[PDB]
C-alpha cells in the first residue's frame, strides 16, 4: 500500500482537529484519495457478497434502540481482506488521524471490534442511537441514498455511555442535535465514546454500505466493564431483544 492519503498542510490539521473536538465528528474524505476509497468500496461489495448477516432487535444497554441492518462481522473482514487490515494498520492512515485527534491510536484490544460493514436495505433500517466502547472510528461510507431517503447521521458529542442508565433522551432534551449528510465515498471520524450517535431510519428500500474501522485511544485500554450486548459479532447476546 504505497498512496493512501494525500498530504494535509498545518492549518488543515487545524481546521479538522478543531470541528472534530467541538462536534465529535468531521469529515476526512480529502485525506484518503480516491482510488483506495474506490478499492475499500470494490472490497466491501465482495465481502457483503460472501457473508452478510441479518441483524434486527432492540439493544438493552442503549435504551432498546433498534439495530436493523445487515453486517459482515470483524474476525471474517480481517481474515479475508488484505486491502483493510493493511489499511487499518497503515502509517499514512495514522499519523493525520492522530495528529486530527490530538492522541495515539491503537488497535482494537477486541477482535471482534477491529472492523464492521453494515449494510441497510429496508425501509425503516437504522443504526440506533449508542455509543462507542471504544474512542475512535473511521467511517467509510461506501454508498448513501440521496438525502430525502434518509441514512443521515445524527450526532450529540460531549455525553458519555453509562450503560446501567444510559438516558439518551434526557441527552436529547439537554443538548442540540446535529445532522449530517455524506454521499457516497465519504469518509468521516468520529469519536465514538463521547459522542451519541445513530443514523436516521430510511424512508425507503435503498442500499446505505460504511465500513468501520475502530481504535482504542490509551484511555480504552484499561479494564473495561464487560457487558453481553456486542450485537454485532453474535445476535444472540441477552442484552439483546429481537424484533416483533
Ligand atoms: N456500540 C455500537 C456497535 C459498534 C460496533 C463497531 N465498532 C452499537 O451499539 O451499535
Ligand atoms: O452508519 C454510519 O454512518 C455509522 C455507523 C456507526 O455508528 C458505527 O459503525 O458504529
Ligand atoms: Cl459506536
Ligand atoms: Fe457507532
Amino acid at each position: 500500500l504505497k498512496d493512501v492519503c494525500a498530504p494535509l498542510e498545518k492549518d488543515d490539521i487545524r481546521r479538522l482537529s478543531q470541528a472534530f473536538h467541538r462536534f465529535g465528528i468531521v469529515t476526512v474524505t480529502e485525506l484518503i484519495e480516491p482510488h483506495t476509497r474506490k478499492l475499500v468500496r470494490a472490497e466491501a461489495d465482495r465481502l457483503l457478497d460472501q457473508y452478510a448477516e441479518r441483524r434486527d432487535l432492540r439493544l438493552a444497554t442503549t435504551d432498546y434502540t433498534r439495530r436493523s441492518m445487515s453486517v459482515v462481522p470483524s474476525e471474517t473482514i480481517a481474515a479475508n481482506s488484505e486491502l483493510v487490515t493493511g489499511l487499518y494498520a497503515h502509517r499514512e492512515l495514522l499519523a493525520p488521524l492522530e495528529a486530527i485527534a490530538g492522541e495515539r491510536l491503537h488497535p482494537c484490544p477486541k477482535a471482534d471490534e477491529e472492523f464492521l460493514i453494515t449494510r441497510q436495505e429496508q425501509r425503516g433500517d437504522t443504526h440506533g442511537w449508542h455509543w462507542g466502547d471504544f474512542s475512535f472510528a473511521l467511517i467509510w461510507v461506501l454508498q448513501a441514498p440521496p438525502i430525502d431517503v434518509g441514512g443521515l447521521l445524527q450526532c450529540v458529542p460531549h455525553t458519555t455511555w453509562d450503560k446501567a442508565s444510559p438516558q439518551i433522551n434526557r441527552y436529547l432534551v439537554e443538548n442540540p442535535i446535529d445532522t449530517y449528510h455524506f454521499e457516497s465515498g465519504d469518509v468521516y471520524f468520529l469519536r465514538t465514546d463521547t459522542t451519541l450517535h445513530r443514523t436516521i431510519p430510511l424512508r425507503e428500500d435503498t442500499t446505505r454500505i460504511i465500513l468501520n474501522m475502530t481504535w482504542a485511544g490509551e484511555r480504552d485500554l484499561s479494564r473495561k466493564l464487560a457487558a453481553d450486548d456486542r450485537w454485532w459479532d453474535n445476535a444472540e447476546v441477552s442484552a439483546a431483544r429481537a424484533i416483533k
